[PDB]
């Protein structure tokens, strides 16, 4: 069950979430608000389908976590134009998280 790394990617997680201040990437975007979504977007992910991930033991290295976490800003670069919030937004969660998975990947090396 809990072993040091899913315990620092349970950390890491939390980091990332605390940069998302507006928590617009905390759940998936809304199918429903944009049904054209899936015709771009191949593989939504946010923050709580990484945690449902996570717990499920779908991450069992560093990497895997970090393409899910790619994904969230990809996708949002992705599907919106560049004059929008969610665009800006994606673009500072890429700089920020970047920061976070940085330090992050370093603790993942030593275990
Ligand atoms: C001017 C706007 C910022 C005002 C605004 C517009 C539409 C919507 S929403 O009801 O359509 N919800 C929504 C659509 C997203 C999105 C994230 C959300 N949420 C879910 C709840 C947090 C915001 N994200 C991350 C995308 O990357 C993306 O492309 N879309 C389509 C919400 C707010």
């Amino acid at each position: 069950q809990l072993t040091p790394f899913l315990i620092l990617l349970r950390k890491t997680l939390e980091q990332l979430q605390e940069k998302d201040t507006g928590n617009i990437f905390s759940e998936p975007v809304p199918l429903s608000e944009v049904p054209d979504y899936l015709d771009h977007i191949k593989k939504p992910m946010d923050f709580f389908t990484m945690k449902q991930n996570l717990e499920a033991y779908r991450y069992l290295n560093f990497d895997d976590f970090e393409e899910d976490f790619n994904l969230i800003v990809s996708n949002c670069l992705k599907y919106n134009a560049k004059d929008t919030i969610f665009y800006r937004a994606a673009v500072r969660l890429r700089e920020q998280g970047g920061a976070v998975l940085r330090q992050a990947r370093r603790q993942a090396e030593k275990m």
